[PDB]
Protein backbone atom coordinates (compact mmCIF):
# COMPACT_ATOMS: atom_id res chain seq x y z
CA UNK A 1 0.00 0.00 0.00
CA UNK A 2 1.24 3.79 -0.75
CA UNK A 3 0.84 4.49 3.32
CA UNK A 4 -1.19 5.70 6.42
CA UNK A 5 -3.93 7.92 6.59
CA UNK A 6 -1.87 9.61 9.45
CA UNK A 7 -2.45 12.09 12.46
CA UNK A 8 -4.00 15.11 11.89
CA UNK A 9 -3.99 17.06 15.48
CA UNK A 10 -0.17 17.13 14.65
CA UNK A 11 -1.13 20.69 12.14
CA UNK A 12 -1.74 21.95 15.45
CA UNK A 13 1.68 21.02 17.10
CA UNK A 14 3.21 22.83 13.81
CA UNK A 15 1.26 25.84 13.96
CA UNK A 16 1.76 26.06 17.87
CA UNK A 17 6.23 25.73 17.05
CA UNK A 18 6.49 28.63 13.92
CA UNK A 19 6.32 32.17 14.02
CA UNK A 20 5.15 35.78 12.18
CA UNK A 21 7.62 35.37 9.71
CA UNK A 22 6.15 32.10 8.39
CA UNK A 23 2.77 33.26 8.79
CA UNK A 24 3.50 36.49 6.71
CA UNK A 25 4.74 34.15 4.03
CA UNK A 26 1.48 32.05 3.95
CA UNK A 27 -1.39 34.11 4.42
CA UNK A 28 0.32 37.15 1.91
CA UNK A 29 -2.15 39.40 1.22
CA UNK A 30 -4.28 38.18 3.59
CA UNK A 31 -2.40 38.82 6.68
CA UNK A 32 -3.31 41.23 9.33
CA UNK A 33 -2.86 45.07 9.05
CA UNK A 34 -3.21 46.03 12.60
CA UNK A 35 -6.23 48.09 14.48
CA UNK A 36 -6.60 46.43 17.61
CA UNK A 37 -4.72 48.96 19.46
CA UNK A 38 -3.21 48.00 23.55
CA UNK A 39 -3.90 47.96 26.73
CA UNK A 40 -3.89 46.46 30.48
CA UNK A 41 -5.26 45.33 33.95
CA UNK A 42 -6.58 41.67 34.56
CA UNK A 43 -10.04 42.60 33.87
CA UNK A 44 -10.95 40.65 37.07
CA UNK A 45 -11.95 36.87 38.10
CA UNK A 46 -10.86 34.23 39.49
CA UNK A 47 -9.90 30.24 38.12
CA UNK A 48 -12.65 27.45 40.21
CA UNK A 49 -10.76 24.67 39.17
CA UNK A 50 -10.82 23.40 35.67
CA UNK A 51 -14.00 21.28 34.53
CA UNK A 52 -14.36 19.25 30.89
CA UNK A 53 -16.63 17.03 28.36
CA UNK A 54 -15.96 14.25 25.24
CA UNK A 55 -11.74 15.85 25.72
CA UNK A 56 -11.98 16.58 22.18
CA UNK A 57 -13.79 20.46 22.23
CA UNK A 58 -11.25 21.08 25.71
CA UNK A 59 -7.79 20.04 24.09
CA UNK A 60 -8.91 22.03 20.70
CA UNK A 61 -10.96 25.32 21.68
CA UNK A 62 -7.73 25.70 24.71
CA UNK A 63 -5.32 25.98 21.32
CA UNK A 64 -7.43 27.97 19.40
CA UNK A 65 -7.52 30.20 22.56
CA UNK A 66 -3.92 30.23 23.07
CA UNK A 67 -3.01 30.95 19.17
CA UNK A 68 -2.81 34.75 17.05
CA UNK A 69 -5.56 35.63 14.43
CA UNK A 70 -2.87 34.92 12.03
CA UNK A 71 -2.11 31.48 14.01
CA UNK A 72 -6.09 30.80 13.32
CA UNK A 73 -6.18 30.97 9.98
CA UNK A 74 -3.28 29.38 9.03
CA UNK A 75 -4.57 26.24 10.75
CA UNK A 76 -8.14 26.37 9.07
CA UNK A 77 -6.09 26.35 6.26
CA UNK A 78 -3.89 23.34 6.90
CA UNK A 79 -7.33 21.30 8.16
CA UNK A 80 -9.32 21.98 4.95
CA UNK A 81 -6.19 21.55 2.50
CA UNK A 82 -5.18 17.97 4.15
CA UNK A 83 -9.01 16.67 3.99
CA UNK A 84 -10.19 17.01 0.08
CA UNK A 85 -6.98 14.52 -0.24
CA UNK A 86 -8.17 11.86 2.07
CA UNK A 87 -9.85 8.68 1.22
CA UNK B 1 -20.25 24.28 -13.43
CA UNK B 2 -18.34 26.99 -13.81
CA UNK B 3 -19.08 28.57 -9.85
CA UNK B 4 -22.06 28.07 -7.40
CA UNK B 5 -23.88 30.56 -4.78
CA UNK B 6 -22.83 27.95 -2.05
CA UNK B 7 -25.34 27.16 0.52
CA UNK B 8 -27.32 29.89 2.97
CA UNK B 9 -26.61 26.93 6.10
CA UNK B 10 -22.86 26.51 6.31
CA UNK B 11 -20.98 26.76 9.36
CA UNK B 12 -19.16 30.27 8.11
CA UNK B 13 -22.47 32.29 7.19
CA UNK B 14 -24.07 31.35 10.56
CA UNK B 15 -20.92 32.20 12.54
CA UNK B 16 -21.56 36.11 10.18
CA UNK B 17 -25.15 35.93 11.21
CA UNK B 18 -25.07 35.36 15.14
CA UNK B 19 -23.92 37.85 17.88
CA UNK B 20 -21.23 37.83 20.91
CA UNK B 21 -23.93 36.29 23.00
CA UNK B 22 -24.38 33.48 20.94
CA UNK B 23 -20.54 33.05 20.59
CA UNK B 24 -20.01 32.98 24.31
CA UNK B 25 -22.83 30.44 25.32
CA UNK B 26 -20.73 27.40 22.91
CA UNK B 27 -17.21 29.12 24.08
CA UNK B 28 -17.93 29.45 27.54
CA UNK B 29 -14.31 29.30 29.97
CA UNK B 30 -12.28 29.51 26.35
CA UNK B 31 -14.03 33.28 25.71
CA UNK B 32 -12.26 36.06 24.98
CA UNK B 33 -10.72 38.72 27.83
CA UNK B 34 -9.55 41.41 25.33
CA UNK B 35 -10.21 45.08 24.06
CA UNK B 36 -13.32 46.24 25.46
CA UNK B 37 -12.91 42.58 27.45
CA UNK B 38 -15.28 40.96 24.91
CA UNK B 39 -13.30 41.28 21.70
CA UNK B 40 -14.24 42.51 18.39
CA UNK B 41 -14.01 42.67 14.32
CA UNK B 42 -10.82 43.31 12.57
CA UNK B 43 -9.21 42.57 9.31
CA UNK B 44 -9.94 45.76 6.66
CA UNK B 45 -10.24 45.78 2.73
CA UNK B 46 -8.91 43.80 0.28
CA UNK B 47 -7.32 44.76 -3.50
CA UNK B 48 -6.28 43.56 -7.13
CA UNK B 49 -7.87 40.30 -9.42
CA UNK B 50 -7.24 36.65 -7.81
CA UNK B 51 -4.68 33.96 -9.16
CA UNK B 52 -6.41 31.77 -11.98
CA UNK B 53 -5.58 28.91 -10.54
CA UNK B 54 -7.96 27.42 -7.59
CA UNK B 55 -10.37 29.71 -5.02
CA UNK B 56 -11.74 27.39 -2.53
CA UNK B 57 -8.22 28.68 -0.02
CA UNK B 58 -8.92 32.37 -1.52
CA UNK B 59 -12.23 33.00 -0.80
CA UNK B 60 -12.11 30.69 2.85
CA UNK B 61 -9.43 32.61 4.20
CA UNK B 62 -10.21 35.88 2.80
CA UNK B 63 -13.91 35.65 5.23
CA UNK B 64 -11.49 34.15 7.85
CA UNK B 65 -9.26 37.44 7.57
CA UNK B 66 -12.20 39.55 8.53
CA UNK B 67 -13.95 37.72 11.21
CA UNK B 68 -13.25 38.36 15.09
CA UNK B 69 -11.36 35.89 16.89
CA UNK B 70 -14.28 34.83 18.77
CA UNK B 71 -16.53 34.00 15.25
CA UNK B 72 -12.72 31.96 14.09
CA UNK B 73 -12.73 29.80 17.12
CA UNK B 74 -16.91 28.85 17.05
CA UNK B 75 -16.50 28.75 13.15
CA UNK B 76 -13.17 25.71 13.95
CA UNK B 77 -15.16 24.13 16.69
CA UNK B 78 -18.29 23.48 14.00
CA UNK B 79 -16.49 22.33 11.57
CA UNK B 80 -14.41 20.02 14.20
CA UNK B 81 -17.78 18.60 15.66
CA UNK B 82 -19.21 17.41 12.75
CA UNK B 83 -16.02 15.29 11.14
CA UNK B 84 -15.22 13.59 14.09
CA UNK B 85 -18.63 11.80 13.08
CA UNK B 86 -17.91 11.17 9.53
CA UNK B 87 -18.40 7.28 8.53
Amino acid sequence: GPGSYAPLDTELSEIEGLQDDDLAALLGKEFIREGGGSGGGSGGGSMNKPTSSDGWKDDYLSRLSRLSKNQLMALALKLKQQQLEQG
